[PDB]
């Protein structure tokens, strides 16, 4: 099985990322980026935020036993729903799809043992048009390894092609995304975390989940940061949220 693989897991829907919705309240909102919107003005502190991930495997043994042609997508909303005084609109979702290229690894180097080695193609959207609009692309390459409670994942990437609705997006963003998990009992703790050491910008988010039932997970989220959203981009806040889960890290 292997807790986290999710290429081995890749080889009935399946995740890829963490599926969860929770209630959240932020230190603040972006009401600037989001001025032309009429009922911006009006725009609460309290939103929900949920996101789905799912990945599907497209062609299983493409280049030999253990690798996979496959494709994900992950989306995040935040949704003022206790705006009811504008008709509970949605302030914001990012569609993130990829194509990509993974292997079902077991390269054991100092006690950790590599799992996930995935190639691809990313693209990260908003889906809102001029001069709310969106958008920027990356080849990355996700790589994770597991320690027995531990599990660690890097993902660095090159931008590609064109980024003129937030061309400085890379300056808060970084050119990679760090994950941490620990397995405390069945609880687990999760560190989510990118940082630009040339500009001092970057964003955190933490994590603690723990079952209720063998499908449905309670968890609370702290985001600390810029970049939470592409709307959000180049705006720092401190989020706070509770709700449910279904998969975690691990």
């Amino acid at each position: 099985a292997v807790r986290g693989s999710i290429i081995a897991n890749m080889l009935t829907l399946y995740p890829y990322d963490t599926n969860y919705l929770i209630y959240t309240q932020t230190s603040d909102l972006n009401k600037e980026a989001i001025a032309s919107y009429d009922w911006a003005e009006n725009a609460r502190k309290d939103e929900v935020k949920f996101q789905l991930s799912l990945a599907f495997p497209l062609w299983r043994g493409i280049l030999g036993p253990n690798s996979v042609l496959g494709a994900s997508y992950t989306q995040k909303s935040w949704w003022q729903l206790s705006n009811s005084e504008e008709s509970s609109p949605f302030r914001e979702t990012n569609y993130e799809p990829q194509l990509f290229l993974g292997f079902a690894t077991d390269y054991r180097f100092a006690g950790w043992t590599l799992r996930d080695v995935e190639m691809g193609y990313n693209h990260d959207s908003n889906g809102r048009s001029d001069p709310t609009s969106r958008s920027w692309n990356r080849l990355y390459t996700r790589l994770m390894a597991e320690n027995g409670n531990w599990l660690v994942e890097v993902k660095p990437w090159y931008v590609v092609g064109n980024t003129d609705d937030n061309p400085d997006i890379t300056k808060y963003m970084g050119y990679y995304q760090l994950k941490i998990g620990y397995h405390l009992g069945d609880a687990v703790l999760s560190a989510k975390g990118q940082y630009n050491w040339n500009t001092g910008y970057g964003g955190a988010e933490l994590g603690l989940s723990y079952p209720i039932t063998k499908h449905v997970r309670l968890y609370t989220q702290v985001y600390s940061g810029y970049g939470e959203s592409l709307i959000d981009y180049n705006f720092n806040q401190t989020r706070v949220g509770v709700g449910v889960m279904l998969n975690d890290l691990f």
